[PDB]
């Protein structure tokens, strides 16, 4: 019974326990810092969220952000009716998605040589700033990506 | 010989055993899970591959992912002889880094302010969403990025 | 005093010693390799450094790299008088964030359909190659993604 102190943690040095261990799948909680070099070989998963925002003019927004730093912008829909410089018209950017400072992101007009790119900025809305489309629209694709902070 | 479990035991609580510790370089296995914050000071390594495509009508492709999740194109060489809504002719993105919903990246024109983008959908396949590309080459380079998954 | 041991021993299983464990706020040192998937719930935070480079021309250009690896442009100022194949003037880009191989990054130009790409090049300069820009300067704006190594 003395003896068993030792079994038992002679088992707390193999699995078990409040002990991260060289084997098994484990779970760990806290403010872990990591000073050297690591690797992973597997899947690491940071956390993922995902987004649509119709922008407005026709504009479809999916972003998609991992780890609440790097989201990548995918561009769908048509814009039509807006000026070389205006504020987009509809739905803004969620909080959670919003940059710290702006970010221009640049789409493809599909089927053609001309371009354009947008503005994301803090507050969340989104500024235009291709050139001048008429009420006829055109179709907008391409991905960007920006670190939220 | 009774103490030795001990002695024996306060070395594992150093290093050696299936025990993870503070210090030295040691290896891991198993879905480790943490559910707080953690850091990385020095290096993280995530698990690396990268792929060259010649995609057709001239068309190169170098695509690096890294972590099965987020890949970098490199676009390279000069199309020619393809329609604004074309499917590329030449070899299919590989199973490992073919996306799981389409995903437009965005060329452009060495040399020129013409704009071209192309989409990668899942299946593998590459469409060609510039617009419509004569006999005479033109050079395309720039970088795109998606999630794979 | 004999059975310290195992009481100091059953405190090193919960906190303190040279033991990683599934709670608390910990260090921890040393090239460590996980073999396994592993996860975080949380942030993770890998190390971040930012640079600003006036690319000459008129060309701003902010550099922000994360874990030595991804590295997102974002494309400032204005352009003027450059060719299509020329070298960009002014301050190069520095050690900490030049490509191992070439990096073309694809900018917009500002309230217009016209675009351009810049070549970051492995000793850090910067070739320029979109259409001849005139001394009447255009707005570059735009973000760029391309993999350190």
């Amino acid at each position: 019974t003395i003896n068993d102190d030792l079994e038992a943690i002679n088992s707390e040095l193999t699995s078990g326990g409040n002990v991260v261990h060289k084997t098994g799948d484990e779970t760990i909680a806290g403010k872990k810092t990591f000073t050297g070099n690591v690797e992973v070989n597997g899947s690491l998963t940071l956390p993922v969220q995902t987004l649509t925002v119709e922008a407005g003019n026709g504009l479809q927004l999916q972003l998609t952000k991992k780890n609440n730093d790097l989201v990548i912008v995918r561009f769908f829909g048509s814009v039509s009716n807006i000026q070389k410089g205006w504020n987009m018209s509809g739905t803004w950017v969620d909080r959670p998605f919003r940059p710290a400072a702006v970010q221009s992101l640049v789409g493809h007009f599909a089927g053609r040589d001309t371009s354009f790119h947008i503005d994301i900025n803090p507050n969340g809305s989104i500024t235009w700033w291709g050139a001048n489309i008429d009420k006829t629209p055109i179709a907008t694709r391409g991905n960007g990506s920006y670190f939220i902070k």
